[PDB]
């Protein structure tokens, strides 16, 4: 994994919750935003650093700065516990993967 995630990351109820992606020039390529619940189909929840697909609380949010990226959701609930994947797309190269965050409520 080319991004560097924390493992985890564990809020209480409402709650603002934040995951980190980190690697060499991040900020130069797009970074992307999946919420996985295991057995689930995972779900695009931001989109070229800071974009809400249609359907996406608008809880969710994101931003691409300097090396790191970052994916913040305020009033956390507990249909957001998932684990969350980073993922980073450059015009030209192959996507550049990050290793997963376990977001836990409580």
């Amino acid at each position: 994994y080319e991004l560097t995630q924390p493992p985890s990351v564990s809020v209480s109820p409402g709650q603002t919750a934040s995951i980190t992606c980190s690697g060499d020039k991040l900020g130069d390529k797009y970074a992307y935003w999946y919420q996985q619940k295991p057995g689930q189909s995972p779900v695009l929840v931001i989109y070229q650093d800071s974009k809400r697909p249609s359907g996406i609380p608008e809880r969710f949010s994101g931003s691409n700065s300097g090396n790191t990226a970052t994916l913040t959701i305020s009033g956390t609930q507990a249909m957001d516990e998932a684990d969350y994947y980073c993922q980073a797309w450059d015009s030209s190269t192959a996507v550049v993967f990050g290793g997963g965050t376990k977001l836990t409520v409580l």
